[PDB]
Order: structure tokens, then C-alpha cells, then sequence
């Protein structure tokens, strides 16, 4: 297991950005990548993935910004649906803080229905720092809200 690869649940990490050098490792680990790097950010083409058999969703995020609250949701789905074919998915920016811890505090809340706050406290366990900007933060209470609200039409 890449240890640069930090677990959310059993088949879902977050990371830093692999160096092409660490593309074969990360491979070897896992099926799906999502990558939220903007192209510039890339020292190799997204193809490199391909060529060693693993699936790509490219979902760029400019860094120290925050996705919208779609963005994550569409993020969200895709990776449940890899990790329901037997798959693990890791999700990527390029420190492993802001952008790919935001999306795992997303990916706790939605597949584990967890508060903003416990999944926030799991993802900060795991690497303190994750979450950086208060545009991070306020998509996550959005997000968290929208998941309160749908779990309330079910019950009623
Ligand atoms: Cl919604």
C-alpha cells in the first residue's frame, strides 16, 4: 500500500498528488483515480493512468478554491459506482489537503451519513490540515444540509 495513500474506509483514500515515478506503486493499489488537479498542475499526461489499466475522472479544481456543491455530488456518484464494482478509488489534488480532503469529508458524509463535524475530525486525524479556505468548509455545511434534508423526505 502507497503510504502516501490515507484511508477514509476500505476501498476509498485521499493523497497527495503520485510523481510519475510513484504511477506504477499507485496502480498496483488501486483501480480508480480522481484526479482535481487543473492540466497545468500535471508533470505527465492523465493517459499514464490508462496505460496502467486504472480509470480516470478528471473533476479540475483550481487549487485553494472549492468546489460547487454539483461538482461534489457528481464526484461523489461516480465513485460509488466504482467502489460497488469491487474497486478502490483514490482521490488526488496536489497536497493532499484542501481539495482532496474536502471531497473525502463528502465522500464520509454521503456513504456514511456522519456529521460534517465527526467527518471532519476523521479526515483531520488522518492528515491535520485538510479543508484549507472557508469556501471549502461552507460547500461541506451546503452539502451536509442537502444530505439532512434528503434523509428528512424519507422519513416522511
Ligand atoms: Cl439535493
Amino acid at each position: 500500500m502507497w503510504p502516501s495513500a490515507k484511508f477514509i474506509d476500505g476501498r476509498v483514500a485521499f493523497s497527495r498528488m503520485p510523481a510519475e515515478r510513484e504511477l506504477d506503486e499507485v496502480a498496483r493499489d488501486f483501480d480508480a483515480v480522481v484526479v482535481l488537479v487543473e492540466d497545468y498542475e500535471l508533470p505527465y499526461s492523465l493517459d499514464e493512468w490508462e496505460k496502467r489499466g486504472v480509470e480516470v475522472l478528471h473533476g479540475p479544481i483550481p487549487d485553494f478554491t472549492a468546489p460547487s456543491v454539483e461538482q461534489l455530488l457528481e464526484i461523489l456518484r461516480w465513485i460509488e459506482e466504482r467502489v460497488r464494482e469491487g474497486k478502490k478509488v483514490l482521490i488526488h489534488c496536489m497536497a493532499g489537503l484542501g481539495r482532496s480532503g474536502t471531497v473525502g469529508v463528502a465522500w464520509l458524509m454521503y456513504s456514511r451519513g456522519l456529521s460534517l463535524r465527526e467527518a471532519l475530525m476523521e479526515v483531520r486525524r488522518k492528515r491535520p490540515g485538510a479543508v484549507e479556505t472557508q469556501e471549502q468548509m461552507e460547500v461541506l455545511k451546503e452539502l451536509e444540509e442537502r444530505i439532512k434534508l434528503a434523509a428528512a423526505l424519507e422519513h416522511h
